């Protein structure tokens, strides 16, 4: 049977989460998208001549840490963390959201991808040293990338469908 993977995108509000999630899906750059909605979006992919299903949720909305949203976030196999490349204080939030996303998978291994994202802008006030030390702080991949122009977008979710498939086989 198809494998489907659970993916879910945190980060600040207008790091990109959708414009990331909507250039894997619709195959197509949207430069606005209500930052109020928080759903999920399927599409079968081939990842390594494997055809799996994915399931993304592009997170939005109020912080809350009610049980519910705790079981909602506890559904996701693997997270992408985006900050923007030019946006220092969505840099300084990731380690909360790594934080959460540990405590509410009871696990200090959880596949997770640290995502730089406005790699296309010129306004960098993050340096790249500094979000690949962090990644390697916390022994994870680090992706640049763009959805305005594509780059790095099947990178970062076909790395963390790749960080599941080996936490599944551990
Ligand atoms: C950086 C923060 O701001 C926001 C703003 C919006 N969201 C967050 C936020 N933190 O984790 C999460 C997720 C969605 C991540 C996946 C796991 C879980 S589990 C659960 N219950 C969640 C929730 N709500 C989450 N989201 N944080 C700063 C710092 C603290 C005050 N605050 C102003
Ligand atoms: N130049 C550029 N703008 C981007 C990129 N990703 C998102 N944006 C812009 O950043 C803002 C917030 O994007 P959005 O997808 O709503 O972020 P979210 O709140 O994390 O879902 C919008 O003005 C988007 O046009 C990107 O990679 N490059
Ligand atoms: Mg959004």
């Amino acid at each position: 049977g198809m494998t489907e993977y659970k993916l879910v995108v945190v980060g600040a509000c207008g790091v990109g989460k959708s414009a990331l999630t909507i250039q894997l899906i619709q195959n197509h750059f949207v430069d606005e998208y209500d930052p109020t909605i928080e759903d999920s979006y399927r599409k079968q992919v081939v990842i390594d001549g494997e055809t799996c299903l994915l399931d993304i949720l592009d997170t939005a909305g109020q912080e809350e840490y009610s049980a519910m949203r705790d079981q909602y976030m506890r559904t996701g196999e693997g997270f992408l963390c985006v900050f923007a490349i030019n946006n220092t204080k969505s840099f300084e939030d990731i380690h909360h959201y790594r934080e959460q996303i540990k405590r509410v998978k009871d696990s200090e291994d959880v596949p997770m991808v640290l995502v730089g994202n406005k790699s296309d802008l010129p306004s960098r006030t993050v340096d790249t040293k500094q979000a690949q030390d962090l990644a390697r702080s916390y022994g994870i991949p680090f992706i640049e990338t763009s959805a305005k122009t594509r780059q790095g977008v099947d990178d970062a979710f076909y790395t963390l469908v790749r960080e599941i498939r080996k936490h599944k086989e551990k």
